[PDB]
């Protein structure tokens, strides 16, 4: 569970995100498939990319970042009470897209690694032990999610 306090600073931290939904999205995916290759080879639609500057300049990766971050802000803000929010991304990442969750970890890294390099004076140590319970709850309900709908990854 986090506490009130622990939420706050997530929230206060997300609104930032929120100044630039697209830019975070960006810089997050790249960051992921630069840290982790393997999770690039997940997407169809976007593993023929071959550089960084192609990333960048891909209208389609810039619109499903805003889709990722767009349905991961609607969880936070929620506070944990999140089950019909979390249900419909748990069905999809589960059953179609096959997402195990140590993907979901790796892009929780990215995320964490984005927010401090663009907003190092409004996410210090104790806003990302915060973020970072947060993603960890998010992380742990998906996966009870998936074992219900069959899926063990
Ligand atoms: C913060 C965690 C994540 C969130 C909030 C998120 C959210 C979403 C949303 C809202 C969609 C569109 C609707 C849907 O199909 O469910 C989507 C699609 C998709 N996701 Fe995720 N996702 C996350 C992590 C990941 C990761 C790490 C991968 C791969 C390693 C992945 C793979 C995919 C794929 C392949 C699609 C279909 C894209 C397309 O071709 O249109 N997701 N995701």
């Amino acid at each position: 569970v986090l506490s009130e306090g622990e939420w706050q600073l997530v929230l206060h931290v997300w609104a930032k995100v929120e100044a630039d939904v697209a830019g975070h999205g960006q810089d997050i995916h790249i960051r992921l498939f630069k840290s982790h290759p393997e999770t690039l080879e997940k997407f169809d639609r976007f593993k023929h990319l071959k550089t960084e500057a192609e990333m960048k300049a891909s209208e389609d990766l810039k619109k499903h970042g805003v889709t990722v971050l767009t349905a991961l802000g609607a969880i936070l803000k929620k506070k944990g009470h999140h089950e019909a929010e979390l249900k419909p991304l748990a069905q999809s990442h589960a059953t179609k897209h096959k997402i195990p969750i140590k993907y979901l970890e790796f892009i929780s890294e990215a995320i964490i690694h984005v927010l401090h390099s663009r907003h190092p004076g409004d996410f210090g140590a104790d806003a990302q032990g915060a973020m970072n319970k947060a993603l960890e709850l998010f992380r742990k309900d998906i996966a009870a999610k998936y074992k219900e709908l069959g899926y063990q990854g």
